């Protein structure tokens, strides 16, 4: 279709721009006048707080983007308006580089813009193909895989060099211009796009079945699931009262986790009461979605460990030996390079080997192994830190070891997770699966924010100061242990999981 190049152009510029600004954020922040803390470990925590709060927004706002597009404006209009807000955020990073208030408004606008378009770009692309040629979108999804990885790789190698040698106006200015170009290119194909109707309200969709499950009465029982859901709404509201000691972003996230557990768990309790009102394939479909929500919840520590390569690992990298021309942030280029090497290594070498050897590399085995390997990566990061803390000069090339381990974990759990959930949930409920997957990253980033608060406590600080390890080394070993515990909890849940496939072919678009 003649409109597809405008979509490819917009996707390439926006992805390069996103990774470009995100992957220099902590290195820019740590030497800036934008941090209010004065002590070195307090400033590390503050820079992590900003990055991980930004990641929270990026992966939470798809909820708003999808809702506005599906219920009111369609995908084209929603993409355009979120992309312009996105541009305004990039312009704020320019207009307010030396202003804490303006630069944070800029990050807020970028998070909102990037988050809002995220569940829309891929869906709008598929809409461009006629209903009998939907399978041909696979070729474009394959191009998105290469575009995301090459864009992330180049952004990680180039933008930190612009920061180091040219300064912040150039380093944030380049992604800003690319986002303007991404928005302009999307707009240039406007007269050629297919603009499909708003999705019809499904009387047997996820929301309707949850509504019927919670509200339906049963003789001589009552409604304890609705009660649990009501109590979770009250506990979520109580969180807004902890803004003083935890900050608004943590409070809003803890409230989100409470609402997911209470309403989800409450729906699980009374889901059988929907069986009459709904066609069974709808009720079973919601049961399958709730089992997926548990699998996704258990994967959140992987994202706690994964998203810290742009914060905690950069901060470590800065203290390591390197040539004058190199900068710590450039190490982030190893992740997309390793994804591009390891996706075909696992697909063409490792999985076929394992299959021939008798150990079937099932989707749940890959996921358990994936969380465990992210834990192993953090044992390596911590061991590197312990060598650094003991006065040993460590070359930054030592970070290749945890990058390899972590990216191996990513290919095993992150690339598998979404494909696994799609295979188990009804294909008509794919949007719900995706919303829960985005929230998996939001929740993993919350665990990082919570760890920052926990270490700032004078009692925890004294326990750390007595442990012998630095705050960074303690936190690294803590995250490794957290991933190992998560791998164990995931594996025990996976053991009792019954695979019930939908038998509908689907996907290299996981990042
Ligand atoms: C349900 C969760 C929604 C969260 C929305 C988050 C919106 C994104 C914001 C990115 C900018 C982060 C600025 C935070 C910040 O610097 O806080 C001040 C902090 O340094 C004090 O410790
Ligand atoms: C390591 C952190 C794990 C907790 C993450 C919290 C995110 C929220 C998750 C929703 C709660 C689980 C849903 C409960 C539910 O429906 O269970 C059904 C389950 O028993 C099916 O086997
Ligand atoms: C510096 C290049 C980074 C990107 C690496 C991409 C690796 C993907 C290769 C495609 C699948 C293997 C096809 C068979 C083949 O010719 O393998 C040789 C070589 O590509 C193996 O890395
Ligand atoms: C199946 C994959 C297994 C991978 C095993 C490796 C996992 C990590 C182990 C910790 C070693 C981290 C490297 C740090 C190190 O060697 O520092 C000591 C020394 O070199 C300091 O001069
Ligand atoms: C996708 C490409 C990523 C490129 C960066 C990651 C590879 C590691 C680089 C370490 C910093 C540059 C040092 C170059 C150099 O002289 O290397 C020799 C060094 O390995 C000896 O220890
Ligand atoms: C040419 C093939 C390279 C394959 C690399 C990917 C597999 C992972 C390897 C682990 C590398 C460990 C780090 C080695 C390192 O930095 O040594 C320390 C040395 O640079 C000190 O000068
Ligand atoms: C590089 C040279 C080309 C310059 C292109 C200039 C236009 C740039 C960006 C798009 C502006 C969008 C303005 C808002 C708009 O059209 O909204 C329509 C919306 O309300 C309904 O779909
Ligand atoms: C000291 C500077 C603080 C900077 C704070 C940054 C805030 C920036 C952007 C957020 C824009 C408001 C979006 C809120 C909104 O309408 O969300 C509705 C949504 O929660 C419904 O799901
Ligand atoms: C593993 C290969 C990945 C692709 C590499 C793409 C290269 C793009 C950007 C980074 C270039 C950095 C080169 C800087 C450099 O070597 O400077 C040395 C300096 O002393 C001048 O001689
Ligand atoms: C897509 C962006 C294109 C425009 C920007 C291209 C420039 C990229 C990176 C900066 C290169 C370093 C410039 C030379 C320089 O000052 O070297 C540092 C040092 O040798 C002197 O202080
Ligand atoms: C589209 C990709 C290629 C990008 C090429 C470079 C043009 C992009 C952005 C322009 C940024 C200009 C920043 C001007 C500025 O404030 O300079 C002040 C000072 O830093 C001068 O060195
Ligand atoms: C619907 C989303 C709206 C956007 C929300 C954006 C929130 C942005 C910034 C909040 C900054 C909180 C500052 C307070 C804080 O965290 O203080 C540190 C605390 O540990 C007390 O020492
Ligand atoms: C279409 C995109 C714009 C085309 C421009 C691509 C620019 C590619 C690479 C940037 C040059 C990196 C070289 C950095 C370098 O060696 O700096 C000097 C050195 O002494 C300090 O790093
Ligand atoms: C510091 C906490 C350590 C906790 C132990 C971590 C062990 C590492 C990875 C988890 C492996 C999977 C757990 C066992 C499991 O579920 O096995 C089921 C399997 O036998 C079915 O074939
Ligand atoms: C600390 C070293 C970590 C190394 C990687 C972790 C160990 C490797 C594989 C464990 C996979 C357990 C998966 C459990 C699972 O899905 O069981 C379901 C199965 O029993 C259904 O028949």
């Amino acid at each position: 279709p003649r409109q597809i190049p405008f979509i490819i152009g917009n996707e390439a510029c926006e992805r390069f721009s996103f990774y470009g600004m995100r992957n220099i954020l902590v290195q820019f922040l740590i030497t800036s006048l934008l941090l209010q803390e004065v002590g070195a470990p307090e400033r590390d925590a503050e820079a992590k707080h900003i990055l991980h709060s930004f990641m929270i927004g990026v992966f939470f706002f798809p909820l708003l983007g999808g809702w506005l597009a599906d219920r009111f404006f369609g995908k084209y209009t929603t993409i355009i308006w979120f992309s312009l807000i996105y541009c305004a955020g990039h312009a704020c990073l320019a207009l307010f580089e030396d202003s804490r208030s303006g630069f944070f408004v800029g990050l807020g606008l970028i998070a909102f813009g990037a988050g809002g378009i995220k569940p829309l770009v891929a869906s709008f692309m598929v809409d461009q193909f006629d209903q009998s040629n939907k399978h041909r979108a696979k070729v474009v999804f394959d191009a998105f895989y290469w575009i995301i990885n090459f864009g992330s790789l180049f952004a990680s190698l180039l933008i930190p060099l612009a920061l180091k040698h040219l300064g912040p106006s150039w380093a944030f200015g380049i992604p800003g211009i690319l986002m303007f170009i991404a928005t302009a290119v999307f707009w240039l194909g406007r007269k050629r796009y297919v603009r499909v109707p708003l999705p019809p309200k499904d009387p047997h969709g996820f929301g309707a079945v949850v509504r019927s499950a919670l509200l339906a009465h049963a003789p001589g029982q009552g409604r304890p699931g609705l009660a649990l859901a009501a109590i979770s709404v009250l506990l979520a509201l109580a969180c807004l009262g902890l803004t003083e000691q935890l900050g608004l972003v943590i409070c809003l996230c803890m409230a989100l986790v409470l609402l997911l557990a209470g309403i989800g768990g409450g729906t699980w309790w009374q889901l059988e009461r929907a069986r009459g009102t709904h066609p069974d394939a709808a009720v079973d479909g919601v049961r399958a979605l709730l089992r997926v929500l548990v699998i996704f919840a258990l994967v959140t520590p992987f994202f706690s460990l994964f998203d810290q390569k742009a914060s905690t690992w950069v901060l470590q990298g800065r203290e390591m030996r390197m040539p004058a021309w190199f900068t710590a942030s450039q190490m982030q280029a190893l992740n997309p390079l390793l994804v591009m090497l390891l996706i075909p290594f696992n697909n063409l070498v490792l999985y076929p080997l394992l299959r021939r050897l008798g150990w079937e590399p099932t989707s749940l085995r890959r996921m358990t192994s994936g969380i465990a390997f992210s834990g192993v990566a953090w044992i390596a990061v911590g061991a590197i830190q312990v060598a650094m803390d003991g006065g040993e000069p460590m070359h930054i090339a030592w970070q290749i070891l945890p990058y390899a381990l972590l990216t191996f974990g990513e290919v095993l759990v992150s690339a598998t997770g979404i494909e696994f959930a799609y295979s188990q949930a009804p294909p008509s409920m794919k949007g719900v699966v995706m919303s829960f997957w985005y929230l998996t990253t939001t929740v993993g980033n919350l665990w990082v924010l919570l760890s920052n608060v926990a270490v700032r406590n004078a009692t925890v600080t004294s326990h750390i100061a007595d442990t012998g390890l630095s705050e960074a080394a303690f936190l690294m070993f803590f995250f490794a242990a957290f991933a190992f515990l998560a791998a164990l909890a995931f594996g025990l849940y996976a053991r009792r999981y019954r695979m019930v496939d939908n038998y509908r072919p689907a996907n290299l678009y996981f990042q």
